[PDB]
């Protein structure tokens, strides 16, 4: 899938890095298989780690939240490294804040309809249906022509992700996550796009809940929006085993 986000101005600042081991990050997304391989070809061809984990300390426990960096994580762990280069967040500073992604595509409400049904779901025709996904009373509502709820919690949204993860990398929608709703929105209003996929945002309480209670979202769930990007690192490979 294809992010499409605004133009926010985020200030990159120079912020020291720390190595941390990868055995003490807790990852809180699903691993898309696509990014994982093009993260290991990347780092194994040059040779250097230029871009640090954003974590953030897990209250009570010795461990880190991976606030950004799944597969830089994961990567580093099947190539048999050991630690990363990390930038540790104040992530409960009201300067950080957490939105979703809307995950939007191009067609027939039709292969998707079925083929999120054959998952195991339910797509009820409801007018209220994004005021209630907003509230967080089902899993997703799915807005285009027509509304309709998704009901269900975590488990649903994960099939309704699994589906679309496999269709966009084997190509019969055109997937995009949007950052914002209004800009899906536009764009479907311009015919470039059919349906949004909408969801209540988690909050940063419930990423630590989840987290520590060893559970994950499904990709493409958190958007973070931090006050800054660190500055890129001169980091060698060879210094991750
Ligand atoms: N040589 C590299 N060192 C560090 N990060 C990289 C390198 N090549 C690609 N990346 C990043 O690896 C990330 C993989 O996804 P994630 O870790 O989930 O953000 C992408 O954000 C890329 O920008």
């Amino acid at each position: 899938g294809v992010e499409k986000v605004p133009k926010y101005d985020i200030p990159t600042k120079k912020v020291d890095y720390v190595f941390i081991e990868l055995d003490k990050m807790k990852p809180h997304e699903q691993l898309v298989q696509k990014e994982l391989e093009a993260f290991i070809e990347s780092v194994t061809g040059s040779g250097i780690f230029w871009k640090p984990m954003l974590l953030a300390k897990v209250p009570g426990e010795d461990m880190y939240l991976i606030v950004d960096g799944h597969h830089r994580w994961a990567g580093l762990q099947k190539l048999g490294a050991k630690r990363a280069p990390s930038v540790i967040l104040d992530y409960f500073s009201d300067d950080v804040k957490v939105y979703t992604w809307y995950p939007a595509f191009k067609g027939d409400l039709n292969e998707v309809v079925e083929r999120l049904k054959k998952e195991g779901l339910e797509v009820i025709e409801d007018p209220e249906a994004e005021e209630k996904a907003e509230r967080g009373e089902i899993a997703f509502a799915l807005v285009g022509e027509k509304s309709f709820a998704i009901p269900g919690g975590l488990e649903e949204q994960k099939k309704v992700s699994k589906v679309l993860d496999e269709m966009s990398v084997e190509g019969k929608i055109e997937l995009i996550y949007y950052g914002l709703k209004e800009d899906a929105r536009e764009d479907m209003a311009k015919g470039e796009i059919d349906y949004v996929f909408i969801r209540k945002a988690p909050t940063k309480e419930e990423v630590m809940e989840l987290v520590k209670r060893g559970e994950v979202y499904s990709p493409k769930t958190t958007r973070h929006v931090l006050p800054f990007n660190p500055d890129k690192i001169d980091v060698k490979l060879e210094e991750l085993f």
